[PDB]
């Protein structure tokens, strides 16, 4: 059985680093149930205090990084300067930098590529938008990301890469997502990875259901025989994120 | 006269916090000559330690931020997350941002308001590409910028402002750019300011040179009359930094 996989992405919050600090005493003391691989995900400028404050048994993500080790990229930070505090995760092709920050798929596999051959483990992101949806076309649209983001993977280190599917169709349309919409999507995915890299990647691989998850769906979505794990939102900032960490008692 | 202005733009360097501090202490103990204000900015990851370890008479300055306080914009860093740390300047409009991740002048409009209306100062950089400069129509491209930006300042914020002239067409062209190729484009801006905003302003406002700076050729470009200052690329990681620092005493 794969182990069940929880992030939890803070994306741009909190707006302070006390409130940061304050999020991770209380992620201190929860009781954590079952066996999971929780992973945190925050601002660049708090992972430092993230790597030092947070508990040893779960592991700390950057929320992107850039294509190179270092140079002329004002702004950027990469791989190189999060490794060297310790930092062995980060996402990438999030919704919302793939829409706002207007990022494309060439763009995530150079990205990919440079991280895993570099050591990093990614949060790689998929996902359609409302139109695909509607018309029947999702498992086309996702596939076109997946088959863009395999050539990215270097030898051996599929071990290295988990894929999160998020309902980008659900983000703000006036449209929610059922359990069953996880279900089919990341079992879509695996399908896909085991007619492209084969049998035993596609088993090994977790796939990460990356839409709404709260503490009232979090058991449901987990049972879903082909949903390993969430990447999760705004839950991850609440007291509700032990819930789903603890919901991988309900997957087998 | 306006006080003279160096910003050392680390750029997405070094690659990691360990040479970032032996960097630090190098800046620490240079013996700075005349009257200039000083400001380093770095990646996002090396930011609190810079804070903490830099020394107290210059300042920190991320090299980007977002447009909003905090949200659903997976990757990004906010003001109030700088400002959490009292660091109390970012670059923006950086060539870079502009050119490899397709920053456009709405989305820096947008960033130079909320920036300035939450307390940071910015450095603010323009510049034109090597058609512009050919056609002989530099004048005309950093006008449209400069003209983009106006709009965006709060009443009262003026103080809070530094512009800074990047020759784009300089960078990696073939093409270099003259010590007269600065004097000229500050003064472009400058003439730009006092026409739309009025004279007192474009009398206080440091504008930058954002070209190559180098030890070999501070001297003369600090003598031009219509440059403040520098936003320093690739010898700000150098002991060349100071050199460039000190050039201040031959500006009047
Ligand atoms: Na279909
Ligand atoms: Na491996
Ligand atoms: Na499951
Ligand atoms: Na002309
Ligand atoms: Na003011
Ligand atoms: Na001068």
């Amino acid at each position: 059985m794969r182990t069940f996989f929880v992030g939890g992405n803070w994306k741009a919050n909190p707006k302070t680093v006390e409130e940061a600090e304050k999020l991770i005493e209380m992620l201190n003391g929860a009781k954590v149930e079952g066996n999971v691989e929780v992973v945190v995900a925050a601002p660049f400028a708090f992972l430092p205090t993230l790597q030092q404050k947070l508990r040893k048994d779960w592991k700390v993500s950057a929320e992107n990084v850039f294509t190179k080790p270092n140079g002329a990229f004002t702004g950027e930070v990469t791989v190189p300067m999060i490794k060297s505090f310790g930092i062995e995760w980060t996402i990438l092709g999030h919704s919302e930098r793939r829409d706002i920050l207007k990022e494309d798929d060439e763009f995530l596999a150079a990205k990919a590529k440079f991280a895993l051959e570099n050591g990093m483990k990614i949060i790689y992101c998929c996902g359609e938008h409302l139109s695909e949806r509607e018309a029947g076309k999702a498992s086309e649209f996702v596939s076109a990301q997946i088959e863009k983001m395999i050539p990215a993977i270097p030898a051996g280190k599929w071990d290295d890469v988990v894929i999160a599917y998020e309902p980008i169709w659900a983000i703000g349309t006036g449209k929610v997502a059922s359990t069953q919409d996880a279900q089919e999507m990341c079992k879509v995915i695996r399908d896909i990875l085991a007619a492209k890299v084969g049998a035993d990647i596609a088993n090994k691989v977790r796939i990460l259901y990356g839409g709404s998850v709260k503490p009232n769906n979090c058991n449901e979505l987990a049972a879903c025989p082909d949903v390993d794990g969430f990447l999760v939102g705004g839950a991850s900032l609440e007291p509700g994120f032990i819930n789903i960490v603890n919901s991988n008692v309900h997957s087998k």
